[PDB]
């Protein structure tokens, strides 16, 4: 396909259900993959402070396994996720990510679609605090919301793109998006956003949220099939 579509997982076993779909990459919100999937680029994540301990070592294995890309903290703007002030993110980014700039493309901490001061407000606070010394190849962002709130999806992604470009970061990954509701409500959403994401040159890579919910009892759900074929 576009080569932008990702497999976001917890159970590495379930990526087989997506074999031969237009997938180039995977991540699991962890620094280590828990296994191997052939022909797809695993992307390590520095989730938050709990990972600082191993991050050196973890970035080493992954670059050593040919990983082109590294991701930073998960939802520092949400208290039960990374839960990090923009200032502490800037510090820990510069410290723990910037060092791999020569060997890998670095993805920003991934914000929620929460309104300022969460979301892209936190990104701007982080981008301000970074003070042009954070080495960032791409912004990571997330959007969760009802299936019929599709417009808001696209505005958010554009606003993330606009925000990144103002700070000289030329692309975003949408590392999580989820159009909520019953199976049909979820399909139709993917029919609208997947083509839009695939041609929107502001979006380098994306992942619907997520593999483990798109498979059930070892079988693709109907949402699974749509994500695989559209
Ligand atoms: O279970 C998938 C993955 O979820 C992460 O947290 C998510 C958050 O990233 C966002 O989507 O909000 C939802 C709703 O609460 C959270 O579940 C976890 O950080 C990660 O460790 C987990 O593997």
């Amino acid at each position: 396909g576009s080569g932008k579509r990702g497999l976001a997982y917890n159970n590495i076993n379930l990526l087989t259900a997506f074999e031969g779909g237009p997938f180039s990459w995977s991540y699991n919100w962890e620094p280590r993959p828990g296994g191997y999937t052939a022909g797809i680029e695993y992307v390590p994540m520095l989730w938050g402070p709990r990972g600082y301990g191993s991050w050196n070592a973890d970035a080493e294995a992954g670059i050593a396994a040919g990983s082109k890309n590294l991701l930073a903290f998960n939802e520092p703007d949400i208290a039960s996720q990374a839960n990090m002030s923009p200032e502490a993110a800037a510090a820990a980014y510069q410290k723990y990510m910037n060092p791999y700039a020569a060997r890998a493309r670095l993805g920003s901490p991934a914000v929620s679609n929460g309104a300022p001061p969460k979301g892209l407000g936190w990104m701007q606070g982080f981008l301000d605090v970074c003070a042009g010394n954070c080495k960032i190849d791409f912004l990571a962002v997330h959007w969760h919301g009802p299936s019929g709130n599709v417009d808001d999806f696209k505005r958010y992604v554009s606003e993330a793109i606009a925000l990144g470009q103002k700070y000289g970061i030329g692309t975003v990954w949408v590392t999580e998006f989820e159009g909520q509701g019953d199976e049909e409500a979820q399909v139709n959403f993917l029919k609208e956003v997947l083509p839009w994401l695939d041609s929107n040159a502001g979006v380098e890579r994306y992942a619907s949220f997520f593999v483990d919910n798109l498979v059930k009892g070892g079988a693709l759900t109907s949402v699974g099939k749509a994500y695989k074929t559209i």
